[PDB]
């Protein structure tokens, strides 16, 4: 075992090849599948795994009732192999958690699991399953983190957490973690900005995070930083607005776009010089559909012109959260860090007549070979037996 | 860990010893068993696995409704250990797929998973579960592949894909794949021939495939080739016709036999000089029964005389797809490549009064020791609870 | 990895410590557990496993109907870790089989699985899961074998099979198998004797088998042999009759005891010079209760006196088949071969009002430390939901 | 593999970080989850596992009826990975038992499983799953042991067993066990003391146990001993009484506190010089709530003054058994033995209107980083379908 180097560049990609689909909700109609949300993928040098926050309940059982609720003591972070349904019979226990991150440094898994009360939550860090550190809410208002993989470069792993309001200015901190021990943190000077649920990736020994502005931005904030936590901040300039909700595409801004700026959805994007691969919902108002857009000047330019669009979920089908993951050269044998993404397909409440809320997933990896647009939706027929 | 050599000849065999049976449909009446079709077996130097295309649904659940349908975004290629029922709790996720192939080169698994729309399908190629290449539809008309194992020789693996009409001339391509990367492909010049769902095996460093003529052939087409994809083509001459449907046995042809030629079923045969071991259904009109027939001049001769018949499934019992798989010397310690086969036992629609279609399997290995004819059918009592 | 020597003597034992209980039937009331009979235990140098003949059906499902039936094409030999319920989700497929044996030579697993028609059945032998030999019925009348572990000495494994009538003189053969290849077999000269379902163990480089006389013996036949298949034969002389059914205990015989001699139950016994540890039912007429008796002159003396009895299952509780297994010094680190046994607890037909027949198990290992008699019965409440 | 040294001292801790939660009862409403009680956690140098005593029945199935009952032949000691639900599909079978202990010496697991009748129970000792010894009841009155992990130092493992009345003076023995073989045992001279369900841990090469006085003590008894089983005895002096039931806090005693002394619950405490970390229920009269309390002079001082209290389960929520477990330097890489604990969250009879009694778990590890009080209760909604 050796540390992931994390020093090559992102592989340039022309399209996205489908990687996994788990059909969890479809299968949970009969089988024993966890009620989950906030799924994400992360890879070691040997395998890729789906992480997810369970609700301590299975689909189509009565304890699935009320799972629209975000935070409870029943929620646990757990993981299974990519593409498998998250079942009590195939899933490894990670942490007690209603917000979470994980990532593999090349040697062992780091996991971060926040539980406790809204006014004094605690992140428990584990390295190879052993508790190695904790960090407690500093603003006493729902300490929260990525809901996707943390990022590793040369034995140090990096994440972002937020504490404070979700409808106004909050506090955002960046952490450096080595063998599960926080060795440095910095609070971001980001007035008039808002970061949550950061999708962070390594690229040439530095970390880039694209996040959710729930306060007043329908474009996505970003923060990048080096191993010493010296950071830079911005918003994606493209007029192809990345958040949900959002306005129709028009002239963008390098600051937060206030039109339709309140609320949000967890998302991601990949920076390639001045350009950007944007993943987003197809609907401007609800979590429906998904598409990947290549905008060759979208990182720094404000026009709404793009070069490529690839359909992933159709506009009438349910989507939800999305995030980045990467495959490092140590895993693939390439000479670059490969970009991939997952989409959470949220089913049930609040949009459907169920007592429950849960998600299945799909993921894709970046390639330079031929690809195609389509729709790979969840496909469960709601309501279920328990609802009726 | 070492590449499969694939340079020895096929073991001569006098009969077929039963190797597995999963009883998947019988078990899925209560257990959590995927609805599947298109199963196949493939071996590494250490184990044999069953690969299959799920419908993203479990048996006796309402999501099994309409699983007569061949292609959807829910279908996934998964695998389990030979003879186990395909459950979400024992199945390894491979790829998102409504048509597939897989094989092991002696170092890692290659998997091939075709998904997307009928007019622009994409094969995703994975080596050790990492995406390593893609190939897209070149006739825009249901890109499709073997539904059985690809074949490997000295580090290269080979498969066949079809694109175009299923009731006429189509286009047929052969591929050389090393470590999941397509290193060469050739389009077959095969006018008035039709190939699909090819069953391919290695034999003396070369590949022989026996396929399905869905256009106008009630005997089976074949294609053989070397590692440079220089090929030869033909049809099995035996008057013991291999496809289903087909006419009653009579004088054969070394080109397509047009009588009952349209439509077909995936199948296989093994070439031994001028002779041929034929697997086929017992009914001439539907997928019922299965039998193995040794015809010592059937590869190249057109008479309907044969020397050995061994019963596998009784004529009143449902059958379906069948395909070759091999066990290499590296696995067996023999000095030859051992032929084996599997049979898909299809239950439900169109022939039975259910909302669903699914399959169990049985598999047999060639030996020169004493064997017996019998019937090992699926054994499920239809309809199921969900149908009623 | 080294061959089991098999050259030490049986360990002297004063009593039996409980080793495992799986509660299969109790648990299959709700969970997915196989309908099984003919369970047995066998150990490698690293673990012990339960082997069993499934009925290709789960408990409390409709396909359990009619499982009183002994032979069908749906029956499969499968194995799981000792003490775990036999489920499709924890069980490894071994062979298609309605009669069976298995044993580990120190290097790999040998398995023997008989399937096919009553008038021409075939035993398929596998070594590390690969077919290595077959042997076909020689009397065309239900080729059958041990339903317990075969016995291994220095790289050779030994079993017994019977072919012929179950109500009269039949034919009995002994086999020597190396790496799953039959290297020698002999037919026993045993007129007026009858051997089936032999429980065979190694002891000082020779094999001793205690078996079932279904023709005309209420005491148990035995056969012992050396590695060259030179054999000796006899019946257990003790007046503590070991078969079920049997008479009440009285003066025994060194030939078959005809009183209550027809029919039988698979059983075992362990020889210690002139003495014998007999495992048997508590009832003289049905498969109910179980007890272990030490009779210090019972191998060769005909009195009905014994020195020790240890209760295992109470007289009013269901028992069934039993058999020996051993733990070799390569596994335990002892300087002798440890004797152990399992009991099948048969539930359902013909004695209970169900559509099905199945069994759970218990096992014990011989020790010299303190032990106790009790009852560890099956404990399922019959009938089940599917019966009603 | 190397023996756990066990020679470092206990890590000083300032609070408890949440480590796991299995949600077993919530999940067993639909999933296949064992009815259990008496779980506990123990770790090897590679993993932590949950051990528990099943009732040989699954939740929401009719065989869970009457599971208030402590001792039966159906009860088995099994284990799974920490935080996973105890299911037949993820659980290792360990031993047949209605009382148990287990621990890992750095090389293999020792398991201890007591079954048989109340007047002659036998402890079966296993090392790496092989029977290596037994010990039988020496007072004929429910031989019983820890229900928590044994303690290991330099290849010796230690435990405590009780035999005799649970409402008066009984007999208490300590055992030294090497590779599953009892090498020494001592009967405790403890007149007017009562010990059972001991929680024992290593600390500087010596064992400290904190136990349950069921006779006449509402504080907890303790016994500490060296590797030769030379022991010292006493009761925790703190006026913060540790048992349940108990009186309200007031001046303590260094011998048994008779007020509310009869009856009790399994529990634990960690000694740090003259101080003590106490885990206890929040209710004085029933098994409800749980809290950790640091009393810097509570080992040897009788006042009811304490420094730190940390909430674990809220006072209106069901609690139950609790026990210590440790993580050795060999697992953690620390220079001290880390204390952890678990709490059994009992549901059903006698306090709720069900046919069954079962338990889920939560566990916590000691840290010197920031922590928080909260409530992590069982969370199931009773009654269940089977009760109605
Ligand atoms: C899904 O979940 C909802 C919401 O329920 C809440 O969360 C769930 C998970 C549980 O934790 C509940 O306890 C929570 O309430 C369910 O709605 C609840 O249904 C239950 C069952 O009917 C209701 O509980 C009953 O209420 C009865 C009415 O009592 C009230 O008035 C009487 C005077 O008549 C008075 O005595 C009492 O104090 C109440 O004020 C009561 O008689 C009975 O014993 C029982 O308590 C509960 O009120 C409902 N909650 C809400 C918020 O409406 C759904 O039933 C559930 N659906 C499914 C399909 O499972
Ligand atoms: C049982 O068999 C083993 C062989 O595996 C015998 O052990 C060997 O004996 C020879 C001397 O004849 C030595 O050269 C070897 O070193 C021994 N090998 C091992 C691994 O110990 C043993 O003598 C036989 N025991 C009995 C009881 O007959
Ligand atoms: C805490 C505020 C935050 C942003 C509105 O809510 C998140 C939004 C969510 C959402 O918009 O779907 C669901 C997340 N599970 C939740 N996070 C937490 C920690 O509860
Ligand atoms: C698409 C043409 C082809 C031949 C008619 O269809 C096959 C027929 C099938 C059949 O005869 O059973 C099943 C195959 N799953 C299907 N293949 C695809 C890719 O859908
Ligand atoms: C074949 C004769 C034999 C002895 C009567 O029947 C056995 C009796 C059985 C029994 O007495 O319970 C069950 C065995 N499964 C069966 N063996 C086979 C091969 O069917
Ligand atoms: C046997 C006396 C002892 C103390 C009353 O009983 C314990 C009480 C129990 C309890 O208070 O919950 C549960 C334990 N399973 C039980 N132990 C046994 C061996 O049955
Ligand atoms: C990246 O790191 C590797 C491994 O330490 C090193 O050998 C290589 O020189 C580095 N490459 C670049 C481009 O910095
Ligand atoms: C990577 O980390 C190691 C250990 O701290 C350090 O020695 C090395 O200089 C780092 N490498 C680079 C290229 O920064
Ligand atoms: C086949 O290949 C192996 C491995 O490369 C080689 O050693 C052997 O000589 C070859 N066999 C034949 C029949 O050519
Ligand atoms: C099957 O599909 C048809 C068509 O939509 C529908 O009418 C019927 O209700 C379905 N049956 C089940 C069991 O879902
Ligand atoms: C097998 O492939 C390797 C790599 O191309 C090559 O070195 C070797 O010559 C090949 N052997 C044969 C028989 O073609
Ligand atoms: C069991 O099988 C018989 C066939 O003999 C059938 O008549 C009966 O209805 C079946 N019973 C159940 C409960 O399915
Ligand atoms: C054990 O088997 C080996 C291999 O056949 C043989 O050489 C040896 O003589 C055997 N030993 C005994 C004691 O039979
Ligand atoms: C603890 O044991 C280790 C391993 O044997 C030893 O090296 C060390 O000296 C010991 N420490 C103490 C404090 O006794
Ligand atoms: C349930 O358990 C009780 C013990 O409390 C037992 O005596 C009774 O017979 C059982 N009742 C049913 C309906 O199974
Ligand atoms: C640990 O055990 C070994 C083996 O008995 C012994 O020789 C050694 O002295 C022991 N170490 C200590 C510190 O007791
Ligand atoms: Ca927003
Ligand atoms: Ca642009
Ligand atoms: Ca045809
Ligand atoms: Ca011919
Ligand atoms: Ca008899
Ligand atoms: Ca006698
Ligand atoms: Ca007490
Ligand atoms: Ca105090």
């Amino acid at each position: 075992s050796v540390k992931l180097a994390g020093n090559s560049s992102l592989c340039p990609v022309s399209g996205w090849a489908i990687y996994s689909k788990d059909n969890s909700v479809r299968i949970g109609s009969k089988g024993d599948v966890f009620v989950i949300r906030e799924p994400f993928i992360s890879c070691s040098p040997l395998e890729c795994r789906t992480f997810f926050l369970t609700q301590g309940a299975l689909l189509n059982d009565k304890h699935s009732n009320g799972t629209i609720k975000d935070r409870s003591p029943y929620r646990t972070l757990m993981s299974c192999p990519i593409g498998e349904v998250p079942s009590p019979y195939n899933s490894r226990f990670e942490s007690v958690a209603w917000s979470a991150s994980a990532c593999h440094d090349g040697i062992n898994w780091l996991t971060i699991g926040i539980s406790g009360p809204d006014n004094g939550a605690v992140a428990v860090l584990k390295y190879n399953g052993i508790i190695t550190d904790t960090i407690k809410s500093w603003r006493n208002n729902i300490l929260r983190t990525q809901e996707s993989e943390c990022a590793c470069v040369n034995g140090s792993c990096f994440t972002v957490m937020t504490d404070g309001p979700s409808n106004g200015q909050a506090s955002y901190k960046i952490f450096r973690i080595e063998k599960g021990k926080i060795v440095k943190s910095v609070e971001m000077n980001a007035p008039n900005y808002y970061y949550e649920e950061c999708s962070c990736y390594p690229d040439s020994s530095e970390i880039t995070c694209v996040c959710r502005d729930n306060w007043h931005g329908s474009n996505r904030p970003w923060v990048s930083f080096n191993q010493n936590l010296e950071y830079q901040i911005g918003y994606i300039c493209s007029g192809i607005f990345g958040d949900n909700p959002r306005p129709n595409d028009k002239t963008g801004s390098c600051g937060p776009v206030s039109s339709n700026g309140a609320n949000g959805v967890k998302g991601f994007s990949f920076k390639y010089g001045n350009g950007v691969w944007i993943g987003r919902t197809k609907s401007i108002s609800s979590r429906n559909g998904f598409e990947m857009i290549w905008d060759p000047n979208g990182w720094t330019g404000t026009d709404n012109n793009f070069s490529i669009k690839q359909d992933i979920v159709g506009i009438n089908e349910w989507s939800g959260y999305s995030g980045s993951f990467v495959q490092h050269p140590e895993l693939t044998g390439l000479d670059c860090i490969r970009p991939c993404f997952w989409v959470e397909l949220i089913r049930g409440r609040p949009k459907e007549n169920t007592i429950w809320t849960s998600g299945s997933s799909i993921s894709f990896c970046g390639v330079n070979s031929d690809t195609v647009g389509w729709s790979w939706p969840d496909g469960a027929e709601l309501p279920f037996t328990i609802d009726k």
